[PDB]
């Protein structure tokens, strides 16, 4: 998109001190990582999924059972969910240019909730942050238990720790922006 | 073999009344069944053993685990073991008859007692041992369509499929039933001898 400078710049103008630091983390360390490096790592997620079996359809059900949602698809959804509250406030500030307190605090509160929900979903669904080389599968029509092997498990572990750590930082930065605002009014 | 009539005829002459029946059941209903029909039922046992796996060597070890000794090879050994005590005694009867002529119903008079009563006793034990091995090693007389295998190098448990299990079950039941008949026939010959000497 050739208008990225305009929309990012528009958010940049209508932002506080920390809010400008938060924007550089979301765009440079999260959007670019998901676009230039991570999206190609997951290219052959199912094509290079190898199962030690002769059963037709066993590979399809086993990959589906262990990867109900791809990692890169989860991060694409999370990025969009933590992007609407910031832009909606930014558009409202532009329209205003009082009531801004109840929107700016709400957007920060919503972003923290969204970021913690996705991180929780990542942990519970994928039983940790480490991808295993071998998955044992016993769903129909696979006979007994079938051994299957994941494509690039180590590459995916490095990029998932990187994304989780950055999201953890975004939680901390949004907490301080609440602490800065909380002491102004109710303290 | 072209001398089959010679050996069977010779054994037939040197036998008791029941012993001639036992000659018929052994050759017609055990040797002929094994040769004419049973042997090529098992001809493809490993070739069409099929395992649902991609692991090299898993078919080899799974077939070996479940069929350490083939049925037809077990029957071939049993037939040889239960044939020697009969042939050895029949040869000894010829030597005893040879001595008298050099000086047609077989009668047990002297030292022939401890040979005949032992050949009958050995044949009962040999048949019971093979019937026991058949039951214990193959957990019964029915062959299953599916065997589940987990010996190395098979990953977890692997499904494998036997060639002609029903055909093999039918011939297994036939061979065990005839073998049990031969045991019953042999026990009666002991009873005939037991009431003569020690009764």
């Amino acid at each position: 998109w050739g208008t990225l400078q305009t929309i990012l710049g528009g958010v940049n103008k209508h932002s506080t001190s920390i809010g400008k630091i938060w924007l550089t983390v979301l765009f440079i360390f999260r959007i670019m990582i998901l676009v230039v490096a991570a999206k190609e790592v997951w290219g052959d997620e199912q094509a290079d999924f190898v199962c030690n079996t002769l059963q037709p359809g066993c590979k399809n059900v086993c990959y589906d059972h262990y990867f109900p949602i791809s990692h890169i698809r989860l991060w694409a959804l999370q990025l969009i969910f933590v992007s609407t509250p910031a832009l909606l406030v930014a558009m409202h500030v532009a329209y205003r240019r009082g009531s801004l307190w109840w929107t700016y605090t709400s957007s920060i509160f919503f972003r923290v909730i969204f970021e913690a929900a996705f991180m929780y979903v990542f942990y519970v669904m994928y039983d940790g942050f480490s991808m295993q080389r071998l998955v044992k599968c016993n769903a129909w029509p696979c006979p007994n238990t079938v051994d299957c092997f994941v494509s690039r498990p180590t590459e995916k572990t490095v990029f998932t720790v990187f994304m989780i750590a950055v999201s953890g930082i975004c939680i901390l930065l949004n907490v301080t922006e609440l602490c800065y605002l909380l002491i102004r009014y109710c303290s």
